[PDB]
């Protein structure tokens, strides 16, 4: 389920976020316009970056975390707090974190591994939900 | 055969009934609302608990004798009628042990331990007409 599958994510962290952030990247490309210097690179390219794992997985391990504070797949309003308030997300909307979730619950569906995608798609609903209560347009 | 893998799951009880009900709940997560106090909890946390550990046993421990009193796959009327009537099972239908034998016969195809898995396959439809006739829905 969706605590168990927080601690599969946990165990191979890097490689499920850059899988995860390129399956996004990839189903939306013109989402890189809010990161620096990932145009114009293919998937391998994006992973010998200097930057793109490591930001890539301090994102993630933050992700998880706010899943794991999450009761029943809602997250706190202080987790939402922080996401609206960081000054690296001053550019999104919640249009962003939509089309995020939708390419994370494809990559779950299509994966090997047996996740709980429908939990998943809840969370970013409720995440979702609660960048809005907390301010984020 | 199929005497053999009783005494396969026979020999680490324990191990084998948690590992099968949780592929269960992997591929049926949805099937996790029938039991209020897993709802929530990692696959670790979940072998912390008592009842987790002794509930699933005794389960499985059910099924083996029900496996056993069988001939050629067919079970006993008065089996079936026993899990039928339990108290615990009220709110189930046969959709429920479809999905169950689904699962283990998945589980025991992609285990490395060798397994007559097209014969549990036909133990559950057999056990499944059975619960019917006994009245569940
Ligand atoms: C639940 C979802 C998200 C979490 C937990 C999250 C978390 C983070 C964290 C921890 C950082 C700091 C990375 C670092 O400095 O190394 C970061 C940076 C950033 N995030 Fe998010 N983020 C999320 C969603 C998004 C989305 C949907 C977008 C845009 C589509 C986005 C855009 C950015 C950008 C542009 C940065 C800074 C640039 C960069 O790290 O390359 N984030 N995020
Ligand atoms: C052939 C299949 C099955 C057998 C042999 C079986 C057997 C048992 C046994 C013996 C118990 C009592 C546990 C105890 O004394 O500690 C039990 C409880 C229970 N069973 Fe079943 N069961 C079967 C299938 C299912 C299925 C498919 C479901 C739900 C999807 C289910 C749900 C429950 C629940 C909710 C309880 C009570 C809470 C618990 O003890 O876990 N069972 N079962």
């Amino acid at each position: 389920g969706f605590k168990q599958d927080i601690a599969t994510i946990r165990g191979d962290l890097r490689t499920y976020a850059q899988d995860i952030f390129l399956a996004f990247l990839n189903k939306y490309p013109d989402e890189r316009r809010y990161f620096k210097n990932y145009v114009g690179k293919s998937d391998q390219e994006l992973k010998s970056m200097a930057k793109f794992g490591d930001h890539t997985e301090k994102w993630f391990n933050l992700m998880m975390e706010v899943a794991d504070r999450a009761t029943d797949c809602v997250p706190l309003a202080s987790d939402a707090n922080t996401l609206v308030q960081m000054k690296q997300h001053s550019s999104l909307t919640t249009g962003n974190f939509e089309k995020l979730f939708v390419a994370l619950v494809e990559y779950m569906r299509a994966s090997g591994q047996s996740f709980d995608s429908q939990s998943w798609d809840r969370f970013g609903k409720n995440l979702v939900s609660a960048l809005s209560s907390a301010g984020m347009k």
